[PDB]
């Protein structure tokens, strides 16, 4: 998760400073070819995903927020990314590929937002 620690940012500046973690995120693969559109339950024969999941997000999604500067501040770019992983924890089982590339995926992201949101203070 974003975790608040002790600023109106431009969506020029914001698109700048965290597209790279996006691109990242892409640049996993195949780890991140699960992420990169909606889940559609009625493809993947799976009537109970959206039971489970209210609050759906995905790479492109996220993509298209950070394009169209929907983000006022990286906080909430970092909490969309989380949905995402937080999701997709929730409704795959450990054992599976999805859900270990999910972690993958996390792993990276970690790595890379940290030293971001350390400059954009
Ligand atoms: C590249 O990684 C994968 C490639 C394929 C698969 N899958 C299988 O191994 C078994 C066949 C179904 C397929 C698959 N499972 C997916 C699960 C999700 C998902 C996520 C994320 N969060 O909750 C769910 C459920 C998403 C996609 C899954 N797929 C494929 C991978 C890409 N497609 S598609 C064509 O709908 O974009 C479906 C799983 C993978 F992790």
């Amino acid at each position: 998760g974003h975790h608040h620690h002790h600023k109106i940012f431009k969506p020029e500046e914001l698109r700048q400073a965290l597209m790279p973690t996006l691109e990242a995120l892409y640049r996993q693969d195949p780890e991140s070819l699960p992420f990169r559109q909606p889940v559609d339950p009625q493809l993947l024969g799976i009537p109970d995903y959206f039971d489970i999941v209210k609050n759906p997000m995905d790479l492109s999604t996220i993509k298209r927020k950070l394009d169209t500067g929907q983000y006022q501040e990286p906080w909430q770019y970092v909490d969309d990314v989380w949905l995402m992983f937080n999701n997709a924890w929730l409704y795959n089982r450990k054992t599976s590929r999805v859900y270990k590339f999910c972690s993958k995926l996390a792993e990276v992201f970690e790595q890379e937002i940290d030293p971001v949101m350390q400059s954009l203070g």
